[PDB]
């Protein structure tokens, strides 16, 4: 009973209420990434949106699709993932200019912003416009989720290399809302999870990763889901 392949698991924190989510998005991005001769540079940030969008999905109780996309004047106007609540992504970056050889993503980007942008087969459309005021996509949309949300959240994801393959996977904390979740519980828990090693994280199957974590916890394991490229 055991395979090979991205996938994303949800977990609540029973006695917490605290939900959590890790994933692993590794194939679907080798797949986004071929066909282009792109940057080392570039093929990061990607690795960074498509697991960040991942995750937003994975946690918006909606039915239909999102973009993700990161805008401004930097050298790559460009970048976005596109996906539905069935984690089914794909994407593709802009680049116009010069890129340097070790690049920052305030580097990478203009002074643009990240749209988040949700389409829902039936009904009202959500736009979400963050600011790259913090230096990691995974920050501002932390701060953004802050903010503009009021719902704390913290995002893990590492990016690397699995048998030369470029790959990449993340995990995720976030208040359960309305439940009166304390602050704190949830600190020791980003604590926790911060420790992770991209290492694990990508090589190591996600129970166990889990487990070497959140063991001492009254965690509740829901069915996992698939991640892929689409056409």
């Amino acid at each position: 009973i055991m395979p090979q392949h991205d996938q994303l698991h949800r977990y609540l924190f029973e006695n917490f209420a605290v939900r959590g989510e890790l994933v692993t998005v590794s194939e679907t991005l080798q797949q986004i990434l071929e066909n282009h001769d792109y940057p080392q540079p570039v093929k990061n940030v990607l690795a960074e949106l498509l697991v960040a969008t991942s995750l937003l999905t994975a946690t918006l109780k909606f039915d239909g699709d999102i973009t993700v996309q990161l805008q401004g004047d930097g050298p790559m106007n460009l970048a976005v993932i596109n996906g539905n609540n069935n984690q089914q992504m794909r994407g593709v970056a802009r680049v116009q200019g010069e890129i340097p050889e070790n690049a920052d993503l305030k580097t990478l980007v203009g002074n643009g912003y990240v749209v988040i942008t949700i389409t829902p087969s039936e009904g009202e459309r959500y736009q979400g416009v963050v600011g790259l005021e913090g230096d990691t996509l995974a920050a501002d949309l932390e701060d953004y989720f802050m903010r503009s949300e009021e719902l704390p959240t913290r995002l893990f994801i590492r990016t690397g290399d699995v048998d030369g393959k470029p790959a990449a996977g993340g995990m995720l904390l976030q208040v359960m809302p309305a439940q009166n979740a304390q602050q704190d519980d949830f600190d020791h828990l980003a604590t926790l999870t911060e420790t992770i090693k991209t290492e694990e994280l990508l090589t190591l199957p996600a129970n166990e990763v889990l487990w070497r974590l959140y063991h001492e916890e009254e965690v509740t394991v829901y069915d996992p889901q698939d991640v892929e490229f689409k056409c």
